[PDB]
């Protein structure tokens, strides 16, 4: 055997001696080759959930699912069940569909997972620092009690009219309306409904010196930093190009300007009610006794915007666009709002808004065929057992899980590919703890999380948005509806999702005509 240990020796040698053509060739052969095999082996371990098989090396099935992940998820779910791993640009994800699903990853114990681990690297640069995801869990869970505090139903009876204003000025002023001196038009839904969603936004959360600033070159710096949130920004998040610095130049001068305007509200006393901003002022102190420093709290101002402009403009493209080839449902939503509001001689009012309950089971309705984001992650921290199985998701690894690849089973919702409202009958809450809750710094939350319907997730990562959303879309689209009729053009229907952004928007352009159903109605107020 010495004669071939020399001859390992020797053939080591001359390997380090074969041709470039062939030492390339090799380096990409010998991986390419080992992956293969690794997964092979892989499927024989019992304590492992089934591994989705692939080619490329490190890449994985990063394809597939980027582009179409409820149909990966579906077939998937097809040949392994409700758990299995796929490979994932140099991650391994471990999916688990379903409400056992949503259980075992938002129910999860703060020692099993974490989500800063998974999000911070997305998130902090475009927020800022000591905020969100920069942070330990427990400062996120006081930032989210900070929040919240800023949203509550006086809160909310304010930013009504404050919000319906935006919208009427929105129809005067934009070139895509101009409702005063055209009676029909076309518009592209993404166009619109993202500057309507920051115009709101801002003006209730941020107040009227925020909002003022978006009718100036500042807006831009919104455009900018909403470039820098994008999903390259998990394998590439730091490269010397030139989108990632007007990114964080975006940053730095959006946050210096909330600065500006925090810092001279304090420094006359100019400290209300009237926004988030007054109230991050008046309330941003930690329990161990700590104060969210002024930039902290501007960074907490960039990332509650940013996370309400998405998720809500993408919501209200699809409202629009489900609702432009059904118009039996407009007119359904209009009758509404003609009996609520009594024929209009009515003003809108937060109240007012919860008694229009198929106005909201249009906005629940879209949540389900259209949830904003089709995957939330975990980082696993310490080895999980997933009962009841013979399965341990190893540290390290990531679990995903998918609420809205649920929203779309017909075995929870029948018909499940059909916008149907009524499904929601006696049932518009934006949603509900169907039984025991449980409170981690923000307030009494649904402990269980197994409702098939899970638009909002659930645990401590719960959104807190969820009345602000339904408030502003509520108002948004009483306006629209009251205002306005609208269709496709001919031959034009439901566009399908682009899943590959951060968020599952419509894939553009998606147009509707609008007409006014009042020809000769003028919104008053003035413009130059
Ligand atoms: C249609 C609108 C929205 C939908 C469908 C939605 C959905 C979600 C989901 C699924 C989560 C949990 C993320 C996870 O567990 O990984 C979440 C978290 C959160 N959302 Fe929303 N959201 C919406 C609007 C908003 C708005 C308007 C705001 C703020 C004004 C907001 C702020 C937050 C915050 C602060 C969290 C906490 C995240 C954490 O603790 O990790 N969201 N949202
Ligand atoms: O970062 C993320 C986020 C990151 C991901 F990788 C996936 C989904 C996400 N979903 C949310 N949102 C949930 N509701 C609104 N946005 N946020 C997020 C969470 C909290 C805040 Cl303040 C802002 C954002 Cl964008």
């Amino acid at each position: 055997v010495g004669e071939a240990l020399e001859y390992v020796n020797i053939g080591l040698s001359h390997f380090l001696a074969l041709p470039l053509a062939q030492r390339i060739s090799l380096i990409i052969i010998i991986p390419f080759i080992y992956n293969i095999v690794w997964q092979l082996l892989y499927s024989l371990r019992k304590d492992r959930p089934p591994l989705v098989f692939y080619w490329i090396p490190w890449v994985g099935s990063a394809v597939v699912y980027g582009m179409k992940p409820y149909e990966f998820f579906e077939e998937c779910q097809k040949k392994y069940g409700d758990i299995f791993s796929f490979v994932l640009l140099g991650r391994v994800m471990t999916v688990y569909l379903g409400p056992k699903g949503h259980e075992f990853v938002f129910n999860a114990k703060l020692a099993d997972v974490s989500a800063e681990a998974a999000y911070a690297h997305l998130t902090t640069p475009v927020f800022g620092k000591g905020v969100i995801y920069d942070c330990p869990n427990s400062r996120l869970m006081e930032q989210k009690k900070f929040v919240k505090g800023a949203l509550t139903k006086e809160a909310f009876k304010s930013y009504v009219p404050l919000i319906a204003e935006e919208v009427y000025k929105y129809f005067r002023d934009s070139k895509n309306f101009r409702l005063n001196e055209r009676t029909t038009g076309t518009i592209d839904v993404m166009v619109t409904q993202p500057e309507m969603t920051i115009f709101t936004a801002s003006r209730s959360l941020l107040g009227k010196e925020m909002r003022a600033k978006l009718d100036t070159d500042f807006a831009y710096l919104y455009s900018d930093l909403d470039k820098g949130f994008t999903p390259i920004n998990f394998v590439f998040p730091n490269l010397p190009l030139e989108h990632y610095r007007k990114r964080d130049h975006a940053q730095k001068a959006i946050s210096g300007t909330y600065m500006s305007l925090i810092k001279e509200r304090r420094k006359n006393n100019d400290i209300q009610d009237r926004d988030l901003i007054d109230s991050l002022m008046k309330n941003s102190t930690y329990k161990d006794g700590v104060k969210m420093t002024d930039q902290e709290i501007a960074n907490l101002l960039i990332g509650v915007l940013m996370g309400g402009q998405h998720t809500s403009a993408a919501t209200s493209a699809w409202i629009l666009l489900h609702l432009a080839e059904r118009p039996d449902v407009q007119q359904e939503l209009y009758e509404e709002q003609m009996r609520v509001l009594d024929g209009g001689k009515k003003e809108l009012t937060y109240d007012l808004l919860q008694e229009m309950p198929l106005l909201n089971q249009t906005i629940k309705e879209t949540l389900r065929m259209h949830h904003p984001l089709h995957s939330l992650f975990r980082k696993v921290m310490k080895d999980m057992h997933v009962p009841n199985t013979s399965y341990a998701i190893p540290a390290g690894y990531h679990v995903l899980v998918s609420p809205g690849y649920t929203h779309l089973r017909d075995e929870y919702f029948p018909n499940a590919h059909q916008f149907n409202i009524h499904r929601w009958n006696n049932d518009s809450a934006s949603s509900y703890s169907v039984g025991e809750e449980v409170d981690y710094g923000f307030g009494a939350i649904s402990k269980g999380v197994s409702s098939p319907y899970l638009p909002f997730g659930g645990g401590r990562h719960r959104c807190i948005g969820e009345h602000f959303a339904y408030c502003q879309l509520g108002v948004l689209m009483s306006i629209f509806i009251r205002t306005l009729k609208w269709h496709y053009p001919e031959g034009k229907t439901v566009p399908p999702p682009d899943f590959t952004s951060m968020v599952t928007l419509p894939t553009g352009p998606a147009k509707i005509i609008w007409e006014k159903r009042n020809p000769e109605q003028k919104i008053g107020g003035r413009h130059h």
